[PDB]
């Protein structure tokens, strides 16, 4: 629902991602596009995007503006703590009520871009929101935004590391949808098909790898029981959708073999796991390795 929406923008933008020339660094090539999807999130109406240098600080010529974007400080307190937390931080509701923010010159809300490594690659700065969206629901939104974009710009050093691209993705993937669920409560769904018969292992494989489509990430593995595992993960979907998920895959398999045939008779086992907050710490870790058969050096 809202789930879509978000997953449709990170797709977008991912797109355009993919097809940038490859001499140009993505944070200039795309500061319109991420401010302006940061913007309709937080419905901003005068906010900057910012360079954060490797040592934390900002570089004060924005790669885009919003609005009537001032030029920023001498050294903002808000924008400072922001830096030096890595976190998101408002002013004070207070403020904007009394309509100190011409005097006191001060901003609204200042927003890191932090990957997954907690490396902070960009600052969101808010001069202006409507004081209907100065909340914590907009302010939520904003930071799951601001990760999942520094996530997708993070696309270099994949060219320096080790792993295969497809389990590098998984990987991190997986760690942010971590993130979303214990920090803001946000859905994601893990499913592994275990393919049990070796007779229809190699075709329900294939299968199963060519249903990949928009953000769903696949990792493929042997268990310590010798058998195929496909792992499935479905970032950012709620229930009804990580449901639905299921229900077209088994259209595709009965397109595929019979109409008389459910999935499990092909021998897959099915197994899916929730993320949630209110969830267990290690829980986790029992789906994974135990009920799967894996172990923390397929799945870290």
């Amino acid at each position: 629902g809202n789930d879509q929406s978000l997953r449709s923008s990170l797709l977008g933008l991912r797109q355009l991602l993919r097809e940038l020339p490859g001499d140009e660094a993505p944070l200039d090539a795309l500061a319109e596009t991420v401010l302006a999807l940061l913007a309709q999130y937080g419905s901003l109406r005068i906010a900057g995007l910012y360079r954060v240098r490797y040592d934390r600080t900002p570089e004060p010529q924005p790669l885009a503006t919003l609005g009537e974007m001032p030029a920023l400080d001498a050294d903002d307190l808000l924008v400072r703590t922001c830096l030096e937390r890595g976190e998101l931080v408002s002013v004070r509701q207070e403020l904007l009520e009394r309509g100190e923010q011409r005097a006191h010159s001060a901003l609204q809300v200042c927003v890191p871009l932090v990957d997954t490594d907690g490396r902070i690659l960009a600052l969101l700065a808010v001069e202006q929101m409507p004081f209907f969206v100065f909340n914590e629901r907009t302010f939520s939104l904003l930071a799951i935004l601001a990760g999942h974009i520094a996530d997708l710009l993070q696309s270099d050093r994949r060219a320096l590391q080790l792993a295969d691209i497809d389990a590098q993705r998984f990987s991190q993937y997986l760690k942010r949808s971590l993130l979303d669920a214990r920090d803001h409560g946000l859905p994601a769904c893990l499913y592994a098909f275990e393919l049990t018969d070796a007779r229809y292992g190699e075709e329900v494989q294939r299968l199963l790898e060519g249903s990949q489509r928009g953000l769903d990430v696949q990792l493929r593995l042997r268990n310590d029981e010798g058998r195929r595992v496909l792992l499935v993960l479905l970032p950012l979907t709620s229930a009804e959708g990580s449901q639905g998920y299921l229900q077209r895959l088994r259209i595709l398999f009965a397109e595929r073999f019979g109409q008389a045939r459910e999935l499990e008779s092909l021998g897959v086992r099915i197994r899916q796991y929730e993320l949630d907050a209110g969830n267990d710490r290690q829980a986790l870790g029992h789906f994974l390795f135990n009920e799967c058969g894996l172990n923390d050096q397929q799945v870290a």
